[PDB]
């Protein structure tokens, strides 16, 4: 899983508020970022962020996607790229990858994520702002429990 | 010298969170929030994208709140700021290139608006985060309060 699937086999996740998506089941190993860029894009990045606590600490965790056309892009749940401690209003670096597992672990377990668009670029390379405005959807599935089951 | 009102421009809230305002955000930003009930605790933040010698970064102020409250913001002392590199990130702390940064941001018209973390009354994870707030607003002073 990490080959887009077919349209019958997307489980696609419900987009709410601050970008949330909300899935009727654990997200599992894979989700699949769907982008539909804007024509005049020429590059776009964003994240599914997450966020856990654990034994009285809090965590962001951020798998960061990018793209230079409409594509889907794979996310493997278990290779987040930016984990950070949140203490107070101050942020610090989590390298221990004992910690980063037990939020992958956990992270796994949750029917919901948040989409964010960061950057976008136009043809010319010059920033489109908002980043948003320059795709004309974005949407995210997991594999069905059918497509899980072929292993 | 506090405070407000009316002379508060707040901004449109968009999609992915966006929220975007008629002039630059400035030096500061207060999120108005109000908390849900059985809600003890919230955090997100505001978070903008820039590029700098074609580089790319994501710079973050984080806010929290233990209830109904105005978050001021200052936009000077972002607290997380990545490079993005490819599909991986690189924490920066060389102080100029903050400042440039920051700068930057300061110039911008919209930002993004983010829930991350919610706990209940008794410390229980809410889930989404977002459902954890009956209402979430940011605004900047008005040109005239700025003015003064």
């Amino acid at each position: 899983g990490l080959a887009p699937l077919a349209d019958g086999e997307k489980l696609y996740g419900k987009k709410g508020s601050e970008g949330t998506v909300t899935f009727t089941k654990a997200i599992g190993d894979n989700a699949f970022v769907e982008i539909k860029t804007g024509a005049d894009t020429g590059f776009m990045n964003g994240c599914l962020g997450f966020s856990e606590s654990i034994d009285g600490k809090n965590y962001w965790v951020a798998y960061v996607w990018q793209t230079k056309k409409s594509d889907t892009i794979s996310i493997d749940m278990s290779s987040p790229v930016q984990i950070a401690e949140i203490i107070g209003t101050e942020t610090q670096e989590v390298t221990d990858a004992d910690t980063i597992k037990k939020l992958t672990d956990k992270i796994k377990t949750e029917k919901s994520a948040l989409l964010q668009v960061w950057y976008a670029s136009d043809k010319t390379g010059k920033q489109i702002d908002p980043a948003d405005s320059a795709s004309e959807s974005i949407e995210v599935y997991i594999p069905s429990a059918s497509a899980d089951e072929a292993l």
